């Protein structure tokens, strides 16, 4: 599994549960292309987005849909959404971790890179 | 002064200085239109990006261009830039400073809004 | 102002007002030196804590308390407290900025170190 | 197992390795009591601190010894150590997962608390 997204909620010391996102992959001309999406299970995590073979090199962004986790907990946040924007594989296939760790005017991201 | 940012550097520990970033307007047909810019002073701060009287409600999103930075350090990053998305105004004018803080490979955004 | 600190509130996307907080010296016999306190401003800052012949070199340790902030607010905190230990000065006299970004269950701490 | 500790650094964008950490808990006359320790793994992690029926109520502190963790890495950093204080088990048995992020001038702690 070589792209996995975690997210949790730094409010309630929990798994961020049922959190969308959407992966897009930048094409030749530029534009965004829908690559993958999902929803953040029980645990916070999402698995299964994209395969080794499928996974090629280029520049990814994830965009997760935490205003409508917050809204959905009656609160309105700052962020419209969490974006995770970076090139992939360039010297070799690897497995990425992207962790999201959300507060309604606040958000941290970061990423667990392995061979 | 409706919107300002500040960009700090954890390996450091200081002012990212000379952080290149554009804001964008959402348009009608959700496109980005670029409107504002600058790089970070000194200070780690970009102070007079636009006007109270010009920046009206609207979603908006600040692209800031870590890569450049770290790459300018010589030091490897994760990221293509960090970008922050929100919704202006909604319950009227604030003012907003957007604290970032920059890792290799992890990097936060805050919003302070007051009024 | 050799030594100042920064708190922000990541839930309510604020300066974090009137935060409690003591600071120590690490004593010969390795025990914790009280000898600064103070409380956060409305702008969420504390300045006067020391002066540059006082603040010698040692290890310091900065007691954020966290709890009675979250507590004040009506809202379950996870941490007793946000502490900040480190040796100041060892190449010199440096100013200080302690930069806290808090959330009830998680909390970051940074170090803007300038010459 | 009810109490876990991940640690990331930040800087690569890697579990951090062998980082050694002290656990105390609080005794009826306030002293700090050694109560385990241990070093992460090669994931990052440490596992098998403590029991269920250990693991009583009270208050505990992890000290993470960060610094030896950059000094190895060449990397003089500013904290002495990161410091999680918390209360445990106050509503009865909960399983916490203490996260810690590693920047040389910054940190960020997160607690998972599950039931």
């Amino acid at each position: 599994c070589p792209l996995m997204v975690k997210v949790l909620d730094a409010v309630r010391g929990s798994p961020a549960i049922n959190v969308a996102m959407h992966v897009f992959r930048k094409a030749a001309d530029d534009t965004w292309e829908p690559f993958a999406s999902g929803k953040t299970s029980e645990s916070g995590e999402l698995h299964g987005l994209t395969t080794e073979e499928e996974f090629v090199e280029g520049i990814y962004k994830v965009e997760i849909d935490t205003k409508s986790y917050w809204k959905a907990l009656g609160i309105s946040p700052f962020h419209e959404h969490a974006e995770v924007v970076f090139t992939a594989n360039d010297s070799g296939p690897r497995r990425y971790t992207i962790a999201a760790l959300l507060s309604p005017y606040s958000y941290s991201t970061t990423a667990v890179v392995t061979n």
